[PDB]
C-alpha cells in the first residue's frame, strides 16, 4: 500500500504545516501537525476542557463506530517549546492520503497548554519519530508509520515541505519526479528516539564550505534551524545589523536586509537554504526588526534541522531494519 497527502503552511511564515487525517467511522477529518520529532498521535476532542478549545476541529469518539477506549491508558507530553497536552486513549481507524491503519492509538486530549489553544489551525499532532518515545502508559503505543510499515510497498515516508506553498507527505514510495539529481543517504542513530544524523558541515552564502560534524535531528515539527552557537554566529555576522536579542529570545535582523543562503552537508552532497527561507518577519506588527530563521541550539541540548532546513530538500525517512535518512535538492 501507499498514501499521499498534501501538507499546507498554517500561516504566511510557514510556522508549521498541517495535513488532513481521517479518524473513525464515518471519517472525522482533522488537520494534524506531522512531527518527526515526537511519537504521539493526539487530537483535540470532545473530552478537551471546553475553555481550552478555541476554533479547532475535535474528534468525538462516541460518534465513531470503530472507536474503542483503550482501558486504563493515559498520556502526557511536553514539547521542546514548553507546550504540553495530556489525556486518555482510544484505538480507531486512521487514514492518511489513502493509507489506512486499523487499531491506531488516538490520544484524546483532556488538557492542552495555552499555545495549542491559541492556534486554531492545528487540531493535534501526528508523531513520526520512533515509537520508543511514545508517552502512553502503562502500555506504550506505536506510531502511525510503525503500524503501517509492514503493509507499505517500501518501509519509508517522505517529507517535501513547501516554502510559502503546499507540499507533500508520501508513505510507502519515493516519488522520483519530486526532486532533482540524486538522493544522498546518511546514517541514523535511533538511540534518543529521533531521526538523528550527522551533517558534514556548512557554508554561509557564497563562502567556503566548512567541514565539521554536526549531530542533529530531522524534525518536521520544529519551525526553525537550531545549530551550534559558533555556526549561527558565523551566519549572522554576514548580515549587517543582525544581533542576538535576549529580550526577543534569539537573533533578529533589519527587515531591510537581503539574507545570505545557508548550505548544509549531507555526506559529500550539499543542500542550499535560500536566504528568503531564513526570514520570519517582523518581531511584532509594524516593527522593522525581523525574526531570524537560524538560531542557536546552545540552550536545547541538541541541534535541530527543522522546517527551515527540511523545506529546502526532498527528505526520505527510511524505516528499513537499519533506518537511514535521504536528502535531495528539489
Amino acid at each position: 500500500s501507499t498514501g499521499s497527502a498534501t501538507t499546507t503552511p498554517i500561516d504566511s511564515l510557514d510556522d508549521a504545516y498541517i495535513t488532513p487525517v481521517q479518524i473513525g467511522t464515518p471519517a472525522q477529518t482533522l488537520n494534524l501537525d506531522f512531527d518527526t520529532g515526537s511519537s504521539d498521535l493526539w487530537v483535540f476532542s470532545s473530552e478537551t476542557t471546553a475553555s481550552e478549545v478555541d476554533g479547532q476541529t475535535i474528534y468525538t469518539p462516541s460518534k465513531s463506530t470503530t472507536a474503542k477506549l483503550l482501558s486504563g491508558a493515559t498520556w502526557s507530553i511536553s514539547y521542546g517549546d514548553g507546550s504540553s497536552s495530556s489525556g486518555d486513549v482510544y484505538t480507531d481507524t486512521v487514514s492518511v492520503g489513502g493509507l489506512t491503519v486499523t487499531g491506531q492509538a488516538v490520544e484524546s486530549a483532556k488538557k492542552v497548554s495555552s499555545s495549542f489553544t491559541e492556534d486554531s489551525t492545528i487540531d493535534g499532532l501526528l508523531g513520526l519519530a520512533f515509537s520508543t518515545l511514545n508517552t502512553v502508559s502503562p502500555t506504550q503505543q506505536k506510531t502511525f508509520f510503525d503500524n503501517a510499515k509492514a503493509s507499505l510497498d517500501s518501509p519509508v515516508f517522505t517529507a517535501d515541505l513547501g516554502y510559502h506553498a503546499p507540499g507533500t507527505y508520501n508513505f510507502g514510495f519515493i516519488d522520483t519526479t519530486a526532486y532533482t539529481g540524486s538522493i544522498t543517504y546518511t546514517a541514523v542513530s535511533t538511540k534518543q528516539g529521533f531521526w538523528e544524523w550527522t551533517s558534514t558541515g556548512y557554508a554561509v552564502g557564497s563562502g567556503t564550505f566548512k567541514s565539521t560534524s554536526i549531530d542533529g535531528i530531522a524534525d518536521t515539527g520544529t519551525t526553525l534551524l537550531y545549530l551550534p552557537a559558533t555556526v549561527v554566529s558565523a551566519y549572522w555576522a554576514q548580515v549587517s545589523g543582525a544581533k542576538s536579542s535576549s529580550s526577543v529570545g534569539g537573533y533578529v535582523f533589519p527587515c531591510s536586509a537581503t539574507l545570505p543562503s545557508f548550505t548544509f552537508g549531507v555526506g559529500s552532497a550539499r543542500i542550499v537554504i535560500p536566504g528568503d527561507y531564513i526570514d520570519f518577519g517582523p518581531i511584532s506588527t509594524g516593527s522593522s526588526s525581523c525574526f531570524g530563521g537560524i538560531q542557536s541550539s546552545a540552550g536545547i541540548g541538541i541541534n535541530i534541522f527543522g522546517d527551515v532546513a527540511l523545506k529546502a530538500a526532498f527528505v526520505v525517512f527510511n524505516g528499513a531494519t537499519t533506518p537511514t535518512l535521504g536528502f535531495a535538492s528539489k
